[PDB]
């Protein structure tokens, strides 16, 4: 019916509005007839001067403890008279004023988001809790600075707005573990109020990195008589990811063709032998060693073994042709032919061999390892009645093998 | 000069005329006391001198004489007593596929994770063969499947080794582990086999948002309940499993107003944080997030709407009063009072009374704004005075009452 129009948290004793001037009536019929306001339940903010017919406060009015959410903010009076008993009603909107500066209900947030989250996933944050309405509510959201996100305020909800946030560019962990931000809830009204909280983004570790070798190959030389567990060599491979997706797995992977002697830990990646070696046997070994992840993800390389020859082989002689008895009176006479042979490679393998240079027997070189032993010359039956020959050879190894033969000849 | 013999050649078996080939006639071999001589190991081969003939007299091993090394060439000297004479002499012997495809383990573990880009190719363990050439391995085949296909790379220095490619992208959820069958096919006619079990387990990975069993839950609660009160439980399930598929519950209040609502990580129970007010707060709207430990969330929305309780009974206001009323007085005016009522509903409609007997009536005038009034004209000397009460109680269960006496003492002009 009448409505007047004043602001949140006016001062008491502020005039309100001219009543008798609105209504139509004098001030004495006011006085006469005792007029009086009342406000139907609580409180009564207002007061009627009768003596002026005016209307004025008597409390200071607080919208957000008197309507809250409701808008606009009216409330109603019932003004009167006694004789006759008479009643006007009349209206009191309290217009919003900024007196709240926006709040965050937790001083920080923290939020989880794995380092293999799409760019344009959108996250939902706080909101800051504000009692005023309308411009004076919160409008506007604004956070620090930043490469990766960009925060966007959503007008959704039957009432205000909240703050989203968006990602605009990939995460990833090895550069950023986590990030920390500002978030800040500005008001709509002139000017406008702050309201602060840390926004505490926590990258998750995935698995998006091999696992990669520290060196690309391995050469590394084993003698044919180490023991059975022996540290040939020792691989390892590093992992840019952490906990389960950081754990790395040796595995290795021997020739296609004949079996080896090489075992490999699955934790320390340690090479050892299953085995004994044999440098006649296999001259070289080649295998390539798999770091697999626990993830899956797997990095190879290759590891390349050469065997160093031992001299563990002695000269082996064997005779080929031989004379029981030999003639009297025979010249350039053939007693023997035999000859050397040494499995053994490198110098290790090169034989000489050697007899007692008093005897009159001499042997000749003929083919390679093989000689002749024979007596150069007419012998005598008298001078001598038998021979115990006894021929020597040995290698030009480290250390040096010899083995002999003893033949006797009857001249 | 050589000859050429395959593997594991019994025994005794001739091998080549020698006297034909070096051009010359047995009796001058059997006269020379011709001998065939190996120069270091034992001597597989045996010279006849009474027919010219060289033959075997061992059963010739490739993998045990030669080995990896090819071709298999033994070197022989053989001699002539008077004069001394030597003819070098070679024995070549042929590879025969004698050994069967073998796999040094039973079954190999792979693990692959759900997230592995197709095209990507993974090693396996290669099948060992003795032979060499077409007689060592020479394909690779693996049991028939959706997923991968086998392809075998001829790198390394000899022979060639087996591979696996996926095709078809892998998911957990569907199914965890696969198991193959994967066989070494030699070259040699007919080939050989051998097989092993090949054995995929996948890897969990957080590909699957949690999301919620119902979008929206409304549940209605007392303005009078306990601070520690069950209002409602929500719940989300995670196709994912481990660390990927542990969910956590935490709610999103209203962008104005605080509310007296917390809600637990782990069980997803919303409580009580304070105490509620119908005349306050009507209605409570939030929306319950389920975030993953990866970084995946799921939203649905709570309403929760309160229900007025009477527990606040009717308010009597005197607005104006008189004090006494006139003796001749018609329709006389004792009071103007007004009733309140803060609840809802029917616990928030008000009935005032008073006794019928009694000549005063009450009028009502506006909502809730009543005139208590005389019915007629009174007299003095029936009435010295009255007692009043009037009554107010509200409709709501229980009912609420309020009552104000006041008295009246009817005076003339006089
Ligand atoms: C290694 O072995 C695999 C499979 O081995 C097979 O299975 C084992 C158990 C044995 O039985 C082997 O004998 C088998 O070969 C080979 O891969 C595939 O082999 C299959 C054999 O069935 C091929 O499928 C066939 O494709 C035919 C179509 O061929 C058309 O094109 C050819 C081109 O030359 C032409 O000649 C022909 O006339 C057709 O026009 C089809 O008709 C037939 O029914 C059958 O389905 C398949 O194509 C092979 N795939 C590949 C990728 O090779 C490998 O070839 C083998 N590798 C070797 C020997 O090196
Ligand atoms: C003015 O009149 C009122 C109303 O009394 C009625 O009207 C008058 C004209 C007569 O006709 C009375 O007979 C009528 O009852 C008087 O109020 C009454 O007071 C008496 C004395 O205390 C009450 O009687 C007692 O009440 C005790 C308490 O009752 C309470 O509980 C009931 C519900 O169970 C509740 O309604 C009431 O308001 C009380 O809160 C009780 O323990 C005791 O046993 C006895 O019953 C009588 O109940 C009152 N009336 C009513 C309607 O309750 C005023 O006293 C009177 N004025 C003066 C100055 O005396
Ligand atoms: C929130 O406040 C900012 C002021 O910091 C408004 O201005 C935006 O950002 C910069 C200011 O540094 C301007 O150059 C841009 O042009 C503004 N962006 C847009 C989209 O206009 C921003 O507009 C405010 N947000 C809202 C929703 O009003
Ligand atoms: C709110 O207040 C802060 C200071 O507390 C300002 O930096 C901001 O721009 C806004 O005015
Ligand atoms: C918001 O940010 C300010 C600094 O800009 C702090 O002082 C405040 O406590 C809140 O964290
Ligand atoms: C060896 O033998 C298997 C059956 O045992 C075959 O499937 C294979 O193709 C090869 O002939
Ligand atoms: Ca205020
Ligand atoms: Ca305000
Ligand atoms: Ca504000
Ligand atoms: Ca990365
Ligand atoms: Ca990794
Ligand atoms: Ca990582
Ligand atoms: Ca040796
Ligand atoms: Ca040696
Ligand atoms: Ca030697
Ligand atoms: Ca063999
Ligand atoms: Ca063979
Ligand atoms: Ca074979
Ligand atoms: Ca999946
Ligand atoms: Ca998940
Ligand atoms: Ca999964
Ligand atoms: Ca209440
Ligand atoms: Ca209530
Ligand atoms: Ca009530």
């Amino acid at each position: 019916a009448i409505r007047y129009s004043i602001p949140e948290e006016t001062e008491s004793g502020y005039l309100v509005a001219h009543l008798a001037k609105d209504l139509g009536f004098r001030v004495g019929e006011l006085a006469t007839r005792r007029a009086r306001i009342h406000h139907r339940g609580n409180k009564e903010l207002l007061q009627l001067d009768v003596e002026t017919g005016n209307l004025l406060l008597k409390e200071k009015p607080d919208r957000e403890a008197l309507c809250g959410a409701t808008e606009p903010c009216v409330l109603h009076f019932q003004i009167i008279l006694e004789n006759p008993v008479q009643f006007f009603q009349t209206e009191l909107q309290l217009t919003d004023i900024n007196d709240h500066s926006p709040e965050f209900p937790d001083t920080e947030m923290l939020l989880k988001i794995q380092e293999s989250t799409q760019p344009a996933t959108v996250f939902l944050l706080k909101a800051a809790q504000d009692s005023d309405i309308g411009s004076n509510a919160v409008q506007n959201y604004t956070v620090s600075p930043n490469l990766h996100f960009h925060v966007v305020t959503l007008s959704r909800s039957d009432g205000r707005k909240y703050p989203e946030l968006v990602l605009d560019r990939a995460l990833d962990r090895e550069e950023q573990p986590e990030l920390t931000l500002i978030l800040t809830a500005l008001d709509g009204g002139a000017p406008p109020k702050s309201g602060t909280t840390t926004v505490r983004i926590e990258v998750v570790d995935i698995n998006d990195n091999a696992p990669e070798f520290v060196q690309s190959l391995y050469s590394v030389e084993v003698p044919e008589n180490s023991p059975l567990d022996a540290l040939v060599v020792t691989v390892s491979a590093r992992d840019l990811d952490a906990g389960i997706h950081g754990n790395v797995a040796y595995s290795l992977f021997q020739g296609g063709g004949g079996p080896q002697p090489f075992v490999i830990d699955e934790i320390t990646g340690e090479i050892r032998l299953k085995g004994a070696l044999d440098f006649e046997a296999t001259s070289y070994y080649t295998m390539e060693i798999v770091a697999t992840d626990s993830g899956g993800l797997s990095g190879k390389c290759t590891v390349a073994i050469q065997v160093l020859d031992v001299n563990d082989n002695a000269p082996k002689l064997t005779i080929s042709s031989l004379t029981s008895s030999i003639p009297e009176n025979a010249p350039e006479a053939v007693v023997a032919v035999f000859s050397v042979s040494d499995p053994d490679s490198g110098d290790n393998g090169r034989m000489v061999c050697s007899i007692q240079n008093e005897l009159p027997f001499l042997l000749k070189p003929t083919f390679e390892n093989y000689y002749t032993l024979a007596a150069e010359g007419p012998l005598d039956r008298e001078i001598r009645e038998e021979y115990n020959i006894t021929i020597i050879v040995s290698d030009l190894g480290t250390p040096r093998l010899t083995t002999q033969h003893t033949i006797t000849v009857q001249v």
